[PDB]
């Protein structure tokens, strides 16, 4: 509360460490469904159904331009990528499996780096 604060966590490396995680997600072989924004002209249903599209290129540009105020907003956009994928794709499809795999990969790196 006012004039009453928990000890200050060192957050000076968060930006660098989120960039490294993101690099590792970008270079995973199952990243291909997530690298670029879904083409809303060419994929029927996507525009109407997925209210907040998100992809790795968009996260990279937000990251690079100071549009994440903290590491929780970064994680929210990563998770959004996978939540969108689950909304639109059957579990038993290449893309569906890609999204489960990438989410697992992310969550491990996130835990190991920050928890």
């Amino acid at each position: 509360s006012m004039s009453v604060k928990k000890p200050k966590r060192d957050d000076s490396k968060d930006l660098a460490l989120c960039s490294m995680i993101l690099t590792e997600m970008e270079t995973h072989e199952d990243a291909w469904p997530f690298l670029l924004p879904v083409n809303l002209k060419l994929v029927p249903g996507y525009k109407k159904v997925i209210k907040k599209p998100m992809d790795f290129s968009t996260i990279r540009e937000k990251l690079s331009s100071g549009q994440y105020p903290n590491l929780e907003t970064f994680a929210l956009d990563v998770r959004l990528v996978f939540d969108n994928c689950e909304t639109f794709n059957e579990d038993d499809s290449d893309i569906g499996r890609a999204g489960h795999n990438m989410r697992k990969y992310f969550e491990k790196k996130w835990t190991d780096t920050f928890k």
